[PDB]
């Protein structure tokens, strides 16, 4: 009867409406969020800020989208209903039509974008900076055994013996103080690892060739040491 | 005496074995092109780091070897009082460190080279993905844009079949959808965690067509019982 085609499409409308307004404010809120989000430049935080955009995709995402879609539906069906019985159109609130809806679908997907695009920003140069971090000390200090094993394997000395193991024996003791800065170049290396960095534009050195370039230089400095004062003992 | 005698033949041996070790090593790494599939390329990086710890090391541990000995055998003849031993030509200390020098710069370009492979190589399983991702969302969404459409003015049966025949075109969609999650699937096996040249991942596709389709049933439905009121 016509009294219960009235109440059931007026139910409908009541339906329509309060739903359209709760995931109006719905997307509101977690647009606003996403805006909020002010990228780390820490590398494990940044990773988490990006796995986060991960639990709106899985969760509210398919939640508001699905929404959006029943609702279009629910608007055709009241006006479906409204025309078969020569009722006047159902017009909804202002700003809460499914067109309107579908609107708000769009502006969060924008900014869901937007902030996933500046979250792969951050996590690039957080990498970028865990690199440097390793190859600036790397560099230098590769450089500087560098300079101790052109010293150690120079030839061309015509200073008496004793000048040259003296001069030998200090610059060791020099070299040896590059063992000390070694330990934090192996943490900025080990740092690199932990976010799975695996190239290094910026240096031609890993933390074990420099570790190996110490040890060898250090003992062709002992051994040189050693053979020439077995030459000052057979005078 | 006869201990500097094989200390000079033992360098000599030495400084050789080197020399040529390095040229073959040179020549295999200047010999190397990058694969363009990442499995390979991936290889092919690996076996550069195990060049890193492997004969690069042992290259490295050899020339500074033999420059000590080359020291101790004229240490041990100006001792003596005796001339200085100067290497064959190519042999002396100064000559294997350019050899390390040469190696080195090998091992640097190759490096590199395989890491542009590797990076174009990521570029393009992400354009493997995105592109027919990118097409099938679009061709979707014109489905969205029609059922969500409300203006037809046309006898109920006639929207009943035109939703149909509209729906029947979009259900040829999903054949289309495996081969895009094999591509997504490619991209997680090199572990790829962005893509730039799209805004959706294959869930976002399945379920787009799941509720599009959906929505189209669901109209269907309320249509057809409006024809039998």
């Amino acid at each position: 009867n016509f009294l219960d085609f009235l109440r059931a499409t007026e139910g409908m409308v009541h339906d329509y409406e309060q739903r359209a307004q709760a995931l109006k404010e719905n997307i509101e809120a977690a647009i606003n969020k996403m805006n909020g989000v002010e990228p780390s430049d820490e590398y494990h935080q940044v990773k988490e800020q990006i796995n986060e955009t991960k639990n709106y995709r899985k969760g509210d995402k398919r939640a508001f989208i699905k929404e959006q879609g029943d609702l279009a539906t629910l608007f055709g069906q009241i006006n479906s209903k409204l025309r078969g019985m020569k009722r006047p159109v159902y017009v909804a609130p202002e700003g809460l039509d499914p067109k309107s809806l579908e609107g708000y679908i769009a502006n969060i997907s924008e900014a869901e974008r937007a902030l996933r695009s500046k979250l792969n920003t951050a996590m690039r140069n957080c990498l970028i900076a865990l690199r440097k971090a390793f190859a600036d000390p790397a560099n230098a200090t590769d450089a500087k055994i560098n300079e101790y094993r052109t010293f150690v394997t120079d030839e061309t000395s015509e200073a008496p013996l004793e000048e040259q193991v003296a001069t030998l024996k200090a610059k060791l003791e020099e070299l040896k103080q590059v063992e000390a800065q070694l330990p934090p170049i192996e943490e900025a290396e080990k740092a690199c690892e932990d976010a799975n960095i695996e190239d290094n534009e910026y240096t031609d050195v890993s933390f074990d060739d420099l570790q190996f370039n110490y040890e060898q230089t250090v003992s062709m400095f002992e051994k040189k040491i050693v053979y020439i004062e077995a030459q000052i003992n057979e005078a």
